[PDB]
């Protein structure tokens, strides 16, 4: 339950010019393996109540993205999508994975995971995604109205004071998209990587600045997302599970974007954006069922 208790189950490995922390239920084993990828502004802690439903069937890994959780902070403060992907790709190559894996992913963890799958198509046995980055936004009009002003502010010069000084993503956006009230210990686990004001919080500001918005940018992320969206939309041989959150945040838009994707099943659970905090049991059970279907 505590951050301390969760990270006590994790390990650290040197990766490139830094280090990454990750959960690994069965180090080095090439049995059925599942990788859980968090997004902004969370960490592997997000999966703590989902993973126990899956471990009996698979080796479960859950890394903290660079700059987040207990992974290292980068002294150039550069945490763009491409930086995260460079680190995550090196992490995949460092943890002794079997020939194919299942990816379970959320938010920017899905951006990174979908891109990794697109670049390593023969390594993918299935993808479970939720509140995910499935396509570029055609414009600001497609961003949910209740959050549109906030995210435009985050992407403006005001973002630095909002995040680096006031920790806006941790203190306001995170609890706003959990239906229940987190305990003090749970909230402190999310706060821990970002307790010190300043550049430690940069990952939580750069992430909203990477959202692919057509006509705005950033162009490199737009191209990456367009590329994996094209692959996913015709990926008839890759089993996919979309965990829809009711009422969710981006879930309603994801349902429409992916309605014609082949080989995708949908399950619905109660939640806003951070659905793992409201329905971890149903999410874990849905993943376990999905894995069993692969094994037949």
């Amino acid at each position: 339950a505590t951050g301390d208790e969760w990270w006590a189950k994790c390990k650290q490995v040197d990766v490139l010019d830094s280090e990454m922390s990750y959960y690994d239920s069965d180090p080095g084993k090439h049995k059925n393996t599942v990788i859980f990828l968090h997004g902004n502004p969370t960490s592997s802690y997000l999966w703590r109540n989902v993973i126990p439903h899956v471990e009996p069937l698979a080796r479960c890994l859950a890394p903290d993205l660079i700059g987040m959780g207990k992974s290292g902070k980068l002294p150039n403060h550069s945490y763009r999508f491409v930086d995260h992907y460079r680190y995550l790709s090196a992490w995949f190559d460092s943890v002794n994975l079997p020939e194919k894996v299942t990816i379970v992913c959320h938010d920017w963890g899905s951006g990174l995971g979908f891109h990794w799958c697109n670049e390593h198509r023969d390594r993918v046995k299935g993808i479970v995604h939720m509140e995910s980055v499935v396509s570029p936004l055609k414009g600001w009009e497609s961003f949910p109205e209740t959050a549109r002003d906030i995210f435009q502010a985050l992407r403006s010069e005001a973002g630095e004071e909002m995040v680096l000084k006031k920790n806006f993503f941790i203190e306001r956006l995170l609890p706003s998209s959990i239906m229940r009230k987190l305990s003090e210990e749970e909230m402190d686990a999310y706060r821990e990587p970002f307790v010190e004001p300043g550049e430690s919080r940069r990952p939580t500001l750069t992430w909203p600045r990477e959202i692919p918005i057509k006509g705005d940018g950033p162009e490199d992320v737009i191209e990456i997302v367009k590329s994996y969206n094209k692959w996913l939309s015709t990926s008839k041989d890759i089993p996919k599970l979309f965990i829809n959150a009711d009422p969710g945040f981006f879930s309603n838009a994801i349902k429409k974007v992916t309605k014609n994707w082949p080989n995708q099943k949908t399950v619905t659970v109660k939640g806003l954006h951070f659905l793992q905090e409201d329905s971890p049991e149903e999410i874990g059970e849905a993943i376990a069922d999905f894995l069993n279907e692969l094994t037949k």
